[PDB]
């Protein structure tokens, strides 16, 4: 099938839909594909790469738009609705729940779209965002270490510190798979590690990684209160099925804390399980309140394009094969694909996405 | 005694002379200390804390330079010349074969002058650098990771990267205390790891820390040739005694390193192992030189102030209770100590200085 | 009941049906068993021990097939055609889908025949072949070892190195329970480790395991091309359900390799991953294609008959008891054992055994 | 200078004197080196390889003898005492008081030879020999692992066995460096681990390296009869200064071990620590005593000429780049080097091989 | 709703029904909690720790009683019986199938009645029993290595022994949740371990969280007659559901054992895998027989109250919240809790203890 990958146009997005060895797999699979010239240069891509596997590398985005199945990371912009074809397969994260003129557009146009975001396992499991939890996780400390610099505001704390002087301490909301990642980070720079989590069973696990290196704590405020009070380093990480997040860390509470000791909440959208964090800029990532540095500037994978690119098609390929080879038929035998499915020749499919446009159904 | 503490006023240093820990361990042996305001501050140190242990809190450096013993981090600058007097004791890291200007100031004003890094053991050893030396091999990894991301000009690589995805690959030259430290950390946070010494004894020795999980190197110029082609992140941490750095890393092997790989060469002061490689400033930590990022900003534990202090003090307290308890008379009970005499009532003591200003001995 | 366990003839197998320490548990449950002279000596059991053990031992082979029930390892030979009874119970590996003559025997003499490897939990995993598969494992790192040895044929690479030395370069295809075992092995002698696979969530588990030790690839000719090119020791251990093996090595990729580089596929009855691979002898177990050591000799467990038959028979003695208990009435109790049966009066009876016999059926 | 490098023409000899890296580094100095084709190739070098350095490749052995400085790793044979000259630097491998008629030899052409084996540290350490120790401790267990199996003539038992069996049982007697190279390999294949030595300090520094996963035993012959009865696989790793070894493992201890069980005597120049212990051929590298397999083949670093020619030439190099600088003048200023001269001038200068043939002094 | 909490009052029960914390979270969710006086104080929490919580604390155990909800440890004891109500809900271990007059008790009174140890998952697992048996393997191991103290009667051995001198030896029959925590402390000491179990995928499970550390052996009674008999440290952790526990250790093996050894047997309710075990007293925790140290104490968590509160906490909690907020409603949305019920209206529910008290029902 013919195959396109346009240049990711929304601001500071630097991922690429296909890299070069799924290309070339693609390619050794009967398929063709057409990538914009530097569609993958911030990934670290050249074009020379993309012609070794096989890819024919077009001039514009109109030329990669223009095919029977569209591969990229991030949902269609404005600037691009003109570009989109009636029957084209769109495959990319959407999240349609948050964007009605966007959800209309593809209703018209009356292609098919599958969000990545959607596609889900009967595990309950969505296969295609894990890669970027992972990642987030580990990013996590890592700005976090940054943000304690003297410099960049913090109270200039080592997380390691030194035979001799203590390290620094990170508490982590949730241990779950970011919590879970952003401990084995925490760990490998020397800090001591607590993590919190309601659910004892997650917890009886998270011991047979970590040994009695880690503080594995039961959640509940009394002791919360206690640990986040001596943190150096706070990092919210929780998720809740139903609903937003809990609000584990009222103002009252990051009042207590150190001054120049960081925040960085993972769980930035729907809500934050932290009452004093909202969305950060990049020209402006951080803010204080209390002399307590907050860190809320989400997709957090973005900072490492050239992992996370990888991540995400080493679990994306196989889906993009599958309509490569089944075209439409392909949710017909994959129940986790056809999950996926959010539109589909004028109508939104996705039960999730019509309870919240209930009229647009 | 009467000892003295005033607040640094170099550039970017917010290191203190003592914590308030060293401050109540110096009052209960019998002497008095006087702080300036705020001297503590850019380390997370109250003035409040300060009074805790004992210490009188004075309003202007003219008070605290006005005793018989200052404690400080950095070397007096000439906004500073007037403040000392002519039989105080000066404890603090003087880098005077650098500072003619003030090695001749020292002079005039006929006081003894005591330096941090000329305190040496029989070992040869430098008690009072090690401390810094581990923190800025420690830094190393973590500034190495920031300018790794996408956003702060790097090739966009997370160093543990995801389990499908190769992690960052780094390359330590040199496996000294530095060198050894950047281990720790790089391992910690999952990167691939190759460290290249002269020293055989000492590669041996580095098994025994980290097994089989580091690759342990003899360095010559073909294997390093290699390496330094493949490497994401290249930390400079080489010293040898008689001399300045060799350049283990010419401009023709940095033009064949991958676009936004990242250098970090901790030894900047004794000119680098790497060609392309110059100190740069605070606005402008870093540059490239053939799409490489170059970092050579100094003094490296000035970002951990409150960790840095600490560690500084857990080593220069025992002579800091020394001096004050036998005064002059340390220097003839103490080796080490006699060995950081610089300067006294107008002498330049140290051979090695003198060596340098053959003229003013 | 009566339990015969014949000494195996086939060439080059030392295992035995059963230890002593099974008779013994056998003899404690009511049954009596009975066992040719020298059968357990290949294993290093002496009959001392097997009469310890409150074991018959026999003087012929006729004596120990006599019985109601024989336990052996391999399949029947023909010299053993007319040792075989109507009515007893055949237990042990079987392979018939590769045995017409044999298949048509056991029908004609009219008894039940149960395959090791098909007896099958709703897991869907043969809990008798696993042990064997762990073996396999932990031997592909201990055979590579010795053939990377200069006089044995290989380039002369000692695995862990030594300090200032590089380590092998050992490159695993298939991160199963074969690949797992292997790259246990080739971590413990110190080699640098990559192992690929093509389901994401194993390698994820497999990060458990080995934490950042081990390098965890996804599965892309891309990445294979490369890591192969570079490997000192290839081992091969892919499997795929329905069919034989992919070639993941081809002949040109195993031209690129290094000379005295070695190649052992596990993968070797199903086809094998690579390419140049075909089975082997034992007074001739490799052989050079491009220089490149080959290792194709199969049965690979059988070099550990002491280890490899207590592993077997601590799988199946529970079902040995069982059926030595409840006859054939097991088969109706067990739908494990139940999945086992190939052959009953006269009948073809597994499925699919049938599909490849249709008319044997 | 003029250096020289001949093919080594010992039996079973693969090594050679310098590596390409060591050339190239040899040339960078302003010297020149000279070496016979195809010298190289046992250990994986190919001429190219060195022409790359900078090397002339010679196609003689009598150019390559003809050299003010001749590099090699084992003795010069009777084949070659007419390629020596009366002025070289000789430096390899000698074992002087084991060769009378090379002792002879030297002395009359009048040459300096330098032994590796005699350049010694004020520490008393042969810093050209560890290197061949580590890799011989690591061997060892390699070696025993492939003689435990059936066809090979050991019992055939897996040395980590699998989780439901006994793993194997090694016992080292000697914890020194081959001793622990060797624990450090078996621990790596799931063994379970003795070590005897008589000094308790240098078992209490075992205890830092391996935790409580080794038994560390005190060597006295009652716990050594015990523990030598149940092991599967024996190590002498045993060395005492003034003497031979001690015979820790008389004939009856020997008589007492399980059958099929090996036993590999490191110690083999200096005696054995093993009663029934003598030196084997490669065309039959082991033989048996009571059913116990004996491996007494010298030299076993020769297995694995590629790692093992690196190890030793990273020890080397310094050494001959001083000669090659200083030439004479470097024994003078080197009290190593100094150390290593066996012959110069028609006369025997080392004390030791004086005190051997007191008559050639 | 209105929660008592009454003063333990069994002998030697010092936990407490709910903890400081938890009285916290339930006053958060709209109810009120009456405690008694000192209930908490042998867990270690002050009535004070609980009016900081927001509990009313009540002078008598009747103020306790009166509520609609009472939450204890252990069950009702006969001078208690006139306390209870005829509509409580009564939440705590019960065991009724030991206690009929206990059960006839609740039938009269009218209450309904839940005990910890029926709440069971569809994974047919007791959530509220695990936490105990996690501290009763870590416990089994301090015990035992007390009373291997030559005082305490055993035979004065080390766990861990010394460089230069043999560790104890532990074996422990059951590799379950008791015999896994176990296992864990005992090398935590340094001993030397050996697991029994029948389960080869509980072992093979095993191997993944200890490696090669542990022996992980197939519970046959061959290996463990000579396991038992060499061992200082004997801990029995088995249990099988249809029944009581198979006697793994007879008389005679006991008798087999060296003088000063010890068992610590934790399978006592349900009879113990040790013949001459039986339950012991606190001023008598243990008995000899053979000179074998026999410690039979139960309910051993209640030796570290204020652990063993908050780990029963941290699982009863959410069952305490959601009976809390729906009453009775909550067993007919929660299937784990409608298990747990025994007793409702004079009519015993529990098919269990039907079977038991057949004429009860
Ligand atoms: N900014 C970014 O780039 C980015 C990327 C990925 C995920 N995230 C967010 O991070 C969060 C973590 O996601 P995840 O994949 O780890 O989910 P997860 O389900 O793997 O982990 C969440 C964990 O939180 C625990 N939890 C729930 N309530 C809790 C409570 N009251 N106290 C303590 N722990 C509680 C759960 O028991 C669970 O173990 C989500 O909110 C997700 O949206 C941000
Ligand atoms: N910028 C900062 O804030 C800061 C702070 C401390 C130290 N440093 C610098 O970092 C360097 C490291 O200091 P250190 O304490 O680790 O010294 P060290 O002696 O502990 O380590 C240096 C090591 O380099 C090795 N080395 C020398 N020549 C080599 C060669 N050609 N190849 C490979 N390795 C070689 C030596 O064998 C030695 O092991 C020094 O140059 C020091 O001035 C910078
Ligand atoms: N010669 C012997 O004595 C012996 C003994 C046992 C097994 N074997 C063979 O070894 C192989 C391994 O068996 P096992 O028990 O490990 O099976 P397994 O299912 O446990 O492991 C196989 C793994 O291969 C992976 N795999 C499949 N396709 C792949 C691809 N294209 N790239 C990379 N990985 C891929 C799967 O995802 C899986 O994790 C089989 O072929 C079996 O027949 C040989
Ligand atoms: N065949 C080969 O290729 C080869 C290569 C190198 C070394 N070797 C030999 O291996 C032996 C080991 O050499 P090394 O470098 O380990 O020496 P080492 O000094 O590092 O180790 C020897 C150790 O033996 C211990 N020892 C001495 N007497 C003992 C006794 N009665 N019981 C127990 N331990 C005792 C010492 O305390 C010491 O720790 C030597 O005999 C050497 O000649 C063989
Ligand atoms: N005294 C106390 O305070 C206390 C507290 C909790 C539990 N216990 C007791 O401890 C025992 C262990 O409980 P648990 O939670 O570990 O159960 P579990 O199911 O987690 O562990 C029991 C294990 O025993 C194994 N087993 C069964 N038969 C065996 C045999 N013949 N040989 C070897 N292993 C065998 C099973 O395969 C299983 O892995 C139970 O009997 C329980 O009643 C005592």
């Amino acid at each position: 099938m013919e195959i396109g990958v346009p240049k990711e146009i929304k601001n500071q997005e630097f991922r690429v839909g296909l890299s070069p060895s799924s290309v070339r797999t693609l390619v050794e699979a009967g398929h063709t594909v057409f990538i914009e010239t530097q569609a993958g240069i911030g990934a670290g891509f050249a074009d020379q790469d993309y012609v070794q596997a096989g890819a024919q590398v077009v001039p514009s985005a109109k030329d990669a738009w223009s095919r029977e199945m569209v591969v990229k990371v991030k949902e269609p912009l404005p600037a691009e609705y003109d570009l989109m074809q009636k029957d084209q397969l769109l495959f990319t994260y959407l999240h349609l729940a948050a964007a009605r003129e966007l959800t209309e557009q593809l209703m018209r146009v009356g292609l098919t779209a599958i969000a990545y975001e959607t596609v889900e396992l009967p595990n309950r499991s969505l296969p295609l965002l894990t890669p970027m939890s992972i990642i987030a996780g580990r990013l996590s400390v890592q700005f976090g270490a940054r943000f304690l610099e003297r410099q960049q505001g913090g109270r200039g704390v080592l997380l390691g510190g030194v035979p001799g002087v203590k390290p620094g301490k990170v508490v982590i909301l949730g241990g779950g798979v970011v919590g879970t990642e952003a401990a084995k980070m925490a760990v490998g720079l020397g800090a001591q590690v607590q993590i919190f989590d309601i659910n004892v069973e997650r917890l009886s696990y998270l011991e047979t990684l970590f040994g009695s290196r880690v503080e594995l704590l039961y959640s509940n405020s009394a002791e919360i209160e206690t640990a986040v009070a001596e943190a150096d380093l706070l990092i919210g990480a929780v998720l809740v099925p139903g609903r937003r997040a809990p609000i584990l860390v009222p103002a009252s509470l990051v009042e207590q804390m150190r001054t120049g000791s960081v925040i960085v909440d993972v769980a930035v959208d729907q809500g934050g399980c932290v009452e004093t964090l909202h969305p950060t800029s990049h020209t402006q990532p951080t803010y204080e309140v209390f002399g307590v540095v907050h860190y809320g500037v989400p997709n957090m994978p973005g900072a490492v394009p050239w992992t996370a690119t990888q991540a995400l098609n080493n679990s994306t390929l196989p889906y993009v094969v599958k309509l490569a080879n089944q075209g439409l038929k392909a949710l017909e035998t994959d129940d986790a694909l056809a999950k996926g499915l959010n539109v589909q020749a004028h109508r939104l499919v996705h039960p999730a996405v019509q309870q919240v446009f209930p009229d647009l159904a």
